[PDB]
This record gives structure tokens, C-alpha cells and sequence, in this order.
């Protein structure tokens, strides 16, 4: 209770997966998107903690292209989502969920949560923390290892607002995310052509909520939307 | 049949993923490998047709680490490595998964597999074989998109063998897998440091076949080996 208090004053729209797979599924279905025709796509953290949210959905839509990678960048970037396109049902369409993630814990503190047969479960996200770690230092002081440099670019922006955050924890899946949602949307605007005339592209963007084990997992949606062929907006389905 | 003969002909050691998952498992619970102390880790491509393999082993070991990308480099790199390894549980070990992968037609062609709801399959590996026709010709002449340049630049070296190969298709997925066995060997001796103590980490690498939806997947043992917490090869159970 302490831990969906604390989830709930932070996010007060947070859904949990059961909640976000269904509110989704049911949107989408009255737009021709079902089993057969949609290929399913993320855009999430490495970390382990992540893979519930990509089971959830795969039971909808199946097997799952992955774009992601360290802190849920899509570094599978421009060659990746073609890929993706490449691979689309004939005149279907793609779902992406892309968000970052954050760990909370049994005490409602952020930025952590317990893992499976440790003692401490250290950082959650651990690169998103290291990276944030890295630029506000940097800032107060006014391919072996490439995706995390990448993190740390991408961060960098935000460095002034994070040593300023009342609480970083939460401040940073924040800005993870709204690093993310600008390189996604660069993403689909470049590799627009690859979709198929009638195809589309749905887009789930959000905040994944990692619990401890005897709770739900939640997802904050932040970005729920379809894209035609020629990278126009044809549904917003925010605010939900 | 006709696809199962071309594997078995260009592959005689290949395995299906149910023969790999219960030799593996079967190997490493005399070491000490079990649910509740090893976490999984992979390095397969990014492509959703390599999803079964992570599921088989899932089903065994639980919630993975992913460490890979476009043609399945680990490109979660140190950190991504120091991430899992963090994640390891108190006293247990790592077991990585990782290899190329390659697709194989119901008429027994190379680099080509049937996709759901899809009259042409594509490339299989997309990736590799982008890289390769960039590489060869090149050779020939005597964060957008990093990943796919990173997979370029480690092919880069393979050019002679791809441009002389009989059937490069079937040529590719074997020189990708050294390419990776090299990198992923660098990864490990780096970041050795975050295996504790008694902490090991178990490795299996290869080349993953996708075949029809009617058929077994199967996987090319190349590498399968236990190191300890300093680095140490201590076991080698090659060949099968
Ligand atoms: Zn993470
Ligand atoms: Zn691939």
C-alpha cells in the first residue's frame, strides 16, 4: 500500500500492465488492429526488469521486434526500424511501446527496487542513474562501451533540471523519457517511406513503473497515438 | 525434408532449440546452475524471429538481460554487462546466450525466411546481409544509425571471405558469429571485475537457424564454456 500510495502521488494516471494491454488493445481493435495483421515492436531497457510489459503485449500480438537498449533508447535507430517495416503482415500495421522505466520500492522510494535472490538491489534504472550521475556532475562544475555514451549525450540537456529536482529519481525517468519520445519521433519521420501505403504505425509512449514482485508492474502513457504512411497524425488518443 | 536437409548439410552439428536448451541445462545443473540462482542474459539480433530461442531458455531460467542489437552484437557493451552482472543473484551466475542468426526457405535457400502475413519474407539476417552487400562491394572496388555502421565496421574485415564465398548467404551468419565471439570475449575480459568471488559466467554462442512456422528452429553450438569470477576458462565442454 505504501508503495501504490507512492506510485499514485507521483503518477496520479499510472495504469498497471492488465490496465494499459486492455485500455490499448480495445482502442486499436476499432481500428483494424488485431492479432494477424499488427507487428508488435519496443522500445525498452535491457534490464530484465522490463521483459513483463513485452510478455504482456506479446500475449496480444506476438513475437516482438526490439529497438531498444541501454535505458530504452531505440538504438536499433534508422536500419532497425526498416527492418521492423519490412516485416509488417501485408497492408498492416506496427505497434510501438517505447518508454524508460523506474524502480520503486517496497518503502516508496525511486530509483530502485528489489531483485530476485539479492539482498540489494542497487539502481533501477541503473543506466539512467549512472548517466544522470555523470552530466550534473559535470554540470556543477559549472563500440565496447558506446550505447552508454550515448545515454550520457542524450542526458545532457537535462542537467540543469535534474540537480534542481526536488526529487532526481522520479525528475529522471521524466526527462529519459522525453529524450526518447524526440529521437522516436525523428526516427518515424526519417523511415517513413518504409510503411506501405495503407500500413500504419501506433505509438505507446510512457513511463514503466518496475514494482516489487508481489505487485503489478505500471506503466505511465504519455504519448498514444497512430501515424500514416506519409508520418502525419491521423489519432491522438491523449489525455486518456 | 528439404529445409531439414540444407541445414544438416552446411550445419551436420546443428541441434533444435529443445535439444539445445535440455543439453545446456542438463550440462549445468551438474555445476550448480539453477532457477533461483542464474540469470539469463542474451545477445541474439533484434530481428522478432529470434525471440524462441529467448523463450526456450526463459522458460528454464526466467526474465533475461538483453545485450543485443542489430545482427545480435552485444551492444549493451560494459555497461549493459556491468548492469546484468549486478543483477546476478547473491552467490549465483550468468548464463549468456548469443549469435548470429540466419534464414532458411521451406526450399532449402540461405538468408531468406517466410514472415507472418507476409507473401516475401526478406532478408534473414537483414542486417548482416545489408552490411555484407556494403562491405563486398567496397572490397570489390580493390545515433540515427550507429548500430547498423558498428555492424558494418566489424564485417569490414570478413570482406574477402563474403566476396569469394560460394553461397555468401550461407557463408555470412558464420563470420558474423566470429565477429561477435571476439567482441563478446573483449566484454568479458573487461568487465570480469563485476562477477564476485565465486560468481561465474556460463556462455554459449553460436548460429541461430530460423526455419517455417511448421518447424523446429535449430542452433549451431560454436562456443560452450564456463569462466570464473577472474576471467579463467574452467570448464570447456566443446565439442558436444
Ligand atoms: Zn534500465
Ligand atoms: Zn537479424
Amino acid at each position: 500500500n505504501v508503495t501504490l500510495t507512492a506510485v499514485k502521488k507521483a503518477f496520479p494516471d499510472a495504469l498497471t500492465n492488465a490496465e494499459l494491454v486492455a485500455m490499448v488493445s480495445k482502442r486499436l481493435s476499432q481500428f483494424g488492429y488485431h492479432k494477424y495483421n499488427t507487428l508488435l515492436a519496443t522500445s525498452l531497457c535491457s534490464d530484465e526488469v522490463t521483459r513483463p510489459l513485452e510478455q504482456d503485449f506479446g500475449e496480444v500480438y506476438g513475437k516482438h521486434f526490439t529497438m531498444g537498449g541501454l535505458a530504452g533508447f531505440p538504438f536499433g535507430g534508422l536500419t532497425g526500424f526498416g527492418a521492423m517495416a519490412g516485416a509488417i503482415p501485408d497492408g498492416g500495421s506496427c505497434l510501438l511501446i517505447y518508454g524508460s522505466h523506474v524502480g520503486v520500492s517496497w518503502e516508496g522510494k525511486w530509483g530502485t527496487v528489489a531483485r530476485r535472490g539479492r539482498e540489494k538491489g542497487g539502481a533501477c534504472c541503473g543506466s539512467a542513474v549512472a548517466a544522470a550521475q555523470a552530466v550534473t556532475q559535470a554540470y556543477q562544475a559549472t563500440p565496447l562501451d558506446a550505447q552508454q555514451g550515448y545515454v550520457r549525450d542524450m542526458l545532457r540537456p537535462y542537467a540543469a533540471t535534474l540537480s534542481e529536482a526536488e526529487d532526481v529519481m522520479v525528475t529522471l525517468p521524466v526527462s529519459v523519457y522525453d529524450a526518447q519520445q524526440k529521437l522516436v519521433t525523428r526516427i518515424l519521420d526519417e523511415g517513413s517511406n518504409h510503411i506501405d501505403g495503407d500500413g500504419q504505425i501506433a505509438v505507446v509512449g510512457g513511463i514503466q513503473i518496475n514494482t516489487p514482485k508481489e505487485m503489478s508492474d505500471f506503466f505511465v502513457v504519455r504519448r498514444f497515438c497512430i501515424r500514416d504512411s506519409s508520418g502525419n497524425m491521423v489519432e491522438n488518443f491523449m489525455p486518456l
